């Protein structure tokens, strides 16, 4: 499906589900990975889908630091408060009873307000509100490297809106079973990943490149 | 508490509601400036016989201008009708319930997202937060908006003392009747600072001679 | 040339330079004042010029709390600031010196910056940075009720945007002699100031108002 | 200083640069990551014998994303440029006047305008900050912002060891040998945790058998 292209290459390389791709040079290695967070529209470096159409900054997901990220981003609380909202406009049914828990709550609020001396004023209380109110968070469990990638994992699928992953230099961190739990998921899953790596990653099928970016595949 | 400095014979004494009028021009203009700018060593003093600091006296001057919504206001009035339900432990008890039932239609949607999420709990105080429970002010009379200072001021433990300048020319005699009243049932300590007589409650008067004088006791 | 005029008033009353106007009844005294807090389109109260053109919310200005008025005010300063900028542009004489000037004083840092070890990178120096810089703000000297009220007018006068200024119950605070000085510069400056008095001030010229919003003037 | 734990015989010495291989898979991934959740009592320690805190030590494992232009290293870097005049009494005294001058166009607007306007000086520091000096990352290589970590770590005067994870594999020899030398000038202290052996430089390693072997010395 997916392209990694650009002018140095000879064809542009495929990326469909998880993909290892080892960069031999650590030239070629650094000049791709720092092209990469270098990415833009202007870049050297072009992604593109089946239909060529380029996918943007914000549509890929970049990590090296595996442990850094941070799954309870506000970006990320935000999505998925406004995501568990549009969960409740679907049913209809519990959106009702949402409702008429909220309006009587609400009058017996104001009931005090009344009461309180004071000429008090009001608002409303929102699904949002009570959602954010409630303190939903994505669950941090997780106590390794390996256990996070797939955290990682987990949330890039979440966001619909990223569609590539790139996990720089990770196969560092990562037993041959570990590396295959994660083609697993992504195979699972409808992923597209890219590993960036700097040597061969075990024996898995994959992509090597030289020096002179000529492209041998490996391990069929 | 008492009002003194160095013109009068004898401290001025602020119990309850506290009328003082000053008739001289250049006097009122001085005492309404000087208590603006009090601090430490100003030329006019208030205490108990401690001093009050300048952070436990409230000026108001513009009254539709002054904002009863601040923060440290608002945090007051929420955990004030909060602890109103626990007088109520019967209608908090069922708040308590449909608290519990939002919580769980909530953490169905959790569950039912893809995502492992975890949670804590919604309480009475963040429901009230959320509903943005405020004073309403917009559509206020001076006299009505006079009444909410005061009600907030009760709030403000800190505070020993409200002072209001020159608010008089704006109230009718039952209006000024009304608050003293309140003031006087929310043992709060307040003085009004005027140019004038205001109508015939008892007040303090100092004059161009400066002498000074007690009326309708 | 400037009007006050609402529903329960017999004719539109002249706004036309300083203004005394009283408003014997108590309760006429605060409708008149909380209508003017309370203004906007939707109002009880219009102000329109000679031209009917409605003066806005933004156009006027209005003072119960003298001493309280802050004259370096944010927004103020923005305009000072932005202002003594265009003062510059307009001597182009000036601006050219004051470029040559930031110019050279830009080459000296950058030249410890290319001095100093890092990849150092930097924008510009503008005229508003300078004047910030310098910590350009309003004198406040006035120490006193009635030399505030100047200054507020000064402040008034230098908007011109405000094109009316009310103070209300200011009166109180002045002396015969204060109220005619602020009149005074009230004519040598062109100002349009009204003031809701609830009692005669002295014996100045000066409209009256009834408990029946009759209009009486005074003291010609 | 020193790197200490429990399966160590002896502790590492830091001195200067100090490279660290771990070769098994799951102790290079242990070991990373309790660098990441050090603390008081982690698993891992660090010190001097006074342990280091965690605040004294910054991490790097992304280069590229690390925020070299944070407040705390710009407020460092502009008073470091501003003291670099202090050395150049002659230039410095210029720009004093030069700032003069300018100051004094401004004030002549300032009277000129009709508001009675006071001010107060403009300060190198000020023209600096106004200039937006900052270190440029936008264009690096891993390799030039490696260089720029190093150079604002030196500033960080709190920070007491710097860590680099699994940098290695960006770099060319000459690139390392470059970090090296720089660290070894600069008097900071540095350790490159590694998966594999780091070309031919002084090194440690740990294997499998959790054996401790020192190399090209
Ligand atoms: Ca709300
Ligand atoms: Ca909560
Ligand atoms: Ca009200
Ligand atoms: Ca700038
Ligand atoms: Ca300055
Ligand atoms: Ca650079």
């Amino acid at each position: 499906t997916m392209n990694l292209n650009f002018s140095l290459l000879d064809e542009p390389i495929p990326l469909r589900g998880g993909t290892i791709l080892v960069l031999e040079d650590v030239c070629v290695f650094s000049k791709i990975v720092q092209y990469c967070y270098q990415y833009e529209e202007d870049s050297e470096l072009k992604f593109f889908d089946h239909k060529m159409k380029t996918i943007k900054e914000s549509e890929i997901m970049l990590v090296t630091d595996i442990l850094g990220f941070d799954v309870n981003s506000s970006t990320i609380l935000k999505l998925i408060h406004a995501d568990l909202e549009s969960q409740f406009n679907e049913k209809p049914e519990v959106k009702s009873m949402i409702d008429k828990l909220v309006a009587t709550i609400t009058e017996l609020i104001v009931f005090e307000c009344l009461e309180n001396e004071l000429d008090l004023e009001y608002d409303e209380i929102t699904i949002l509100e009570l959602i954010k109110s409630l303190g939903v968070k994505v669950e941090t469990q997780s106590d390794t490297i390996f256990e996070k990638c797939l955290e990682i994992l987990q949330i890039f699928k979440y966001l619909t809106k990223k569609k590539l992953l790139i996990f720089v230099n990770s196969g560092a961190f990562l037993t041959k079973d570990e590396v295959a739990s994660l083609q697993e998921y992504i195979s699972l899953t409808n992923l597209t990943v890219l590993f960036l790596e700097p040597r061969e990653l075990y024996d898995f099928p994959q992509y090597i490149l030289d020096e002179d970016y000529f492209l041998i595949t490996k391990n069929m």
